[PDB]
């Protein structure tokens, strides 16, 4: 297994989610970001596992779920067994990620993607070790119900460049926003 990372977009006022969807009307060059991002795999013959909380996978739209080329793996202390389409499910995101390193995953997966919701976001924050996030900052306030947790800048540093993410405003439906990634490690 190799690096652990969040990924994120948020309004100015920590919004993320409002219903059940995302605050802001469709970005399809930032969705397009999330799935390059998501999905790419600099290791031969490995994929990337995706972790997100129960109400994160069912926002997906159907159509679009498994996230293709991904292992997805939602967490749910109610559930069974994985829903519809999902590959794995855990009770903890402790389990999770222990579950990398079992002898049916040690080997497939190479990057772990944390894509929310407000809950694993801040238990992955504050877990230990080395760990990036990657938010993509919405410059606008937008009214949500659903919102990211506190990033505490004294220990996760924002790079001040990263390959492959442009550094520019971006701008669709007339929203600007940006891209940041930020690195801790404790
Ligand atoms: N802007 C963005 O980048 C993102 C936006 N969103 C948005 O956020 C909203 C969804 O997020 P949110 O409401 O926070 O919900 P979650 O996706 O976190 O789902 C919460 C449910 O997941 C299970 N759960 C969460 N964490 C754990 C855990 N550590 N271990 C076991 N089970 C867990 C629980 O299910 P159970 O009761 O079954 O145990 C819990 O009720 C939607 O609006 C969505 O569109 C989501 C991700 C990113
Ligand atoms: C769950 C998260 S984490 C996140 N991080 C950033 N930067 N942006 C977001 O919007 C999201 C979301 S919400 C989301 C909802 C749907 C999808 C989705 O349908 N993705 C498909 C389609 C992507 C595409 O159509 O461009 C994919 O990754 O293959 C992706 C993210």
């Amino acid at each position: 297994v190799g690096s652990l990372n969040c990924i994120v977009a948020v309004s100015q006022n920590m919004g993320i989610g409002k219903n059940g969807d995302l605050p802001w009307p469709p970005l399809r060059n930032e969705f397009r970001y999330f799935q390059r991002m998501t999905t790419t795999s600099s290791v031969e013959g490995k994929q990337n596992l995706v972790i997100m909380g129960k109400k994160t996978w069912f926002s997906i739209p159907e159509k679009n779920r498994p996230l293709k080329g991904r292992i997805n793996l939602v967490l749910s202390r109610e559930l069974k067994e994985p829903p519809q389409g999902a590959h794995f499910l855990s009770r903890s995101l402790d389990d999770a990620l222990k579950l990398t390193e079992q002898p049916e995953l040690a080997n497939k997966v190479d990057m772990v993607w944390i894509v929310g919701g407000s809950s694993v976001y801040k238990e992955a924050m504050n877990h230990p070790g080395h760990l990036k996030l990657f938010v993509t900052r919405i410059m606008q306030d937008f009214e949500s119900d659903t919102f990211f947790p506190e990033i505490d800048l004294e220990k996760y540093k924002l790079l001040p460049e990263y390959p492959g993410v442009l550094s520019d405003v971006q701008e669709e439906k007339g929203i600007k926003y940006k891209f940041e990634v930020y690195e801790k490690n404790d």
